[PDB]
RNA sequence: CACGGCAC
């Protein structure tokens, strides 16, 4: 029973749609997919982007993750937003050279078996009091959900084992 | 900001 959640940068201009007035959209999905899902209120100072963490089962998680992925796909293209918003996952630099594996071979694996491109922020980038990797998938709403299941799977394992 | 909230 695993407690690491998932935790995701998304958009600031997209919270509105993931929570849903009055709370009620992000209500549906922590119910649906028995999941605590915290969406922080603040903008990282970073960029014009905003963390959400998700606690649940793998499944889920997973599942909550389409969902926001999902609400987004749809939000852009009610706005006319022409550019891609690729699925980003916040990572603990400890579970990153799992998840890339000797040569790489983790994650060209990943990349393979969803259909999917995955950059990994750079080492240099991390701060002092900011260990967090930001994983980048681009890829369609479904080969996303994809990859993020197989992320967080080697996430886990090196959680559970580094 | 469509702005919700499951504690120890």
């Amino acid at each position: 029973p695993c407690d690491l959640p998932l935790r995701l940068l998304v958009p600031t201009q997209f919270v509105g749609a993931i929570i849903g007035k009055e709370g009620a959209t992000i209500r549906n999905i922590t119910k649906q997919t028995q999941s605590k899902i915290d969406v922080h209120r603040k903008e990282n100072t970073g960029a014009a982007e905003k963390s959400i963490t998700i606690l649940s089962t793998p499944e889920g998680t997973s599942a909550a993750c389409k969902s926001i992925l999902e609400i987004m796909h749809k939000e852009a293209q009610d706005i006319k937003f022409t550019e891609e918003i690729p699925l980003k996952i916040l990572a603990h630099n400890n579970f990153v050279g799992r998840l890339i594996g000797k040569e790489g071979r983790n994650l060209k694996k990943i990349e393979q078996d969803t259909d999917t491109k995955i950059t990994i922020s750079p080492l240099q980038e991390l701060t002092l009091y900011n260990p967090e990797r930001t994983i980048t998938v681009k890829g369609s709403v479904e080969t996303c959900a994809k990859a993020e299941e197989e992320i967080m799977k080697k996430i886990r394992e090196s959680y559970e084992n580094d």
